[PDB]
């Protein structure tokens, strides 16, 4: 078996009900709310409503096919922890108009009041977008990575659903100053993305545990679409270049 799929399975990856299984060879995931791994990429894939599709290869080339209506959609490859000091590389083949193509992931610390919204946070690294949830939060700071020029913001998600279940959480995010281009490499240095939330206070709790009630504080590349306006398709190769 793949490394992360054995490291996963190890550590009691299987006691989520959504998790489903480890795909040797490539799958397309259609419902509601699952997890998994297809080769050693696990993946992430939920909504909450309308018809979205996640199509997955055991070398992280990925597609996410989406319908038109009155939904929200986030899936999309990556690991099942989040580590910060990850470099995630990416190239972006194709988008129809994603509300993010975004790196996305979860924290939570099962030891911190649920009264303190930084007990569980959801976070974004947004690279393309039609959304800009720079409406939605508080300014953190300005801040360059891989030559590049992000900008932070917190939000609040108030009763949503989460890792968790139903919770109210914080939300950090890092939009850059322009969308990213497709068919060119670019890479996430995710360390500088926590250096910069923590340079505000915002501080990301537990990035590796099966602590939460319903996912693993996963981390993946991720296409997000809300309220979709038409049908899409967006795509892309995400891989591991860490330093090691
Ligand atoms: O893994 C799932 C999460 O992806 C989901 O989180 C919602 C996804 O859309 C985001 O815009 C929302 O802020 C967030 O509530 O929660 C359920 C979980 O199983």
């Amino acid at each position: 078996m793949p490394p992360a799929v054995a490291d996963a399975k190890a550590s009691g990856i299987a006691r989520f009900n959504a998790y489903t299984q480890y795909f040797p060879e490539a799958t397309l995931i259609t419902q509601p709310h699952a997890t998994g791994h297809v080769g050693n990429f696990f993946f992430t894939h939920w909504k909450d409503g309308g018809s979205a599709a996640l199509d997955l290869d055991a070398k992280g080339n990925f597609s996410v096919s989406w319908q038109g209506g009155g939904y929200n959609y986030v899936g999309g490859p990556g690991w099942h922890f989040g580590d910060k000091n990850r470099v995630i590389g990416y190239r972006f083949n194709q988008d129809s108009g994603a509300s993010y193509i975004t790196l996305y992931g979860w924290g939570y610390d099962k030891s911190m009041p649920a009264t303190d919204p930084a007990h569980l946070v959801e976070y974004y690294i947004l690279q393309r977008w039609t959304y800009d949830p720079s409406q939605d939060g508080i300014y953190g700071k300005t801040f360059v990575s891989n030559g590049i020029e992000y900008s932070t913001y917190r939000s609040i998600r108030k009763v949503k659903p989460s890792i968790n279940g139903p919770t109210t959480f914080y939300q950090y995010w890092s939009k850059p100053s322009a969308q990213q281009e497709l068919g060119k490499d670019h890479k996430i240095i995710f360390a500088d993305h926590v250096k910069a939330w923590a340079d505000t206070g915002w501080i990301l709790p537990d990035m590796n545990n099966f602590d939460a009630s319903d996912d693993p504080t996963y981390q993946v590349l991720a296409v997000e679409v809300f309220n979709p306006q038409k049908n899409g398709t967006a795509s892309g190769q995400v891989w591991d270049e860490t330093p090691r």
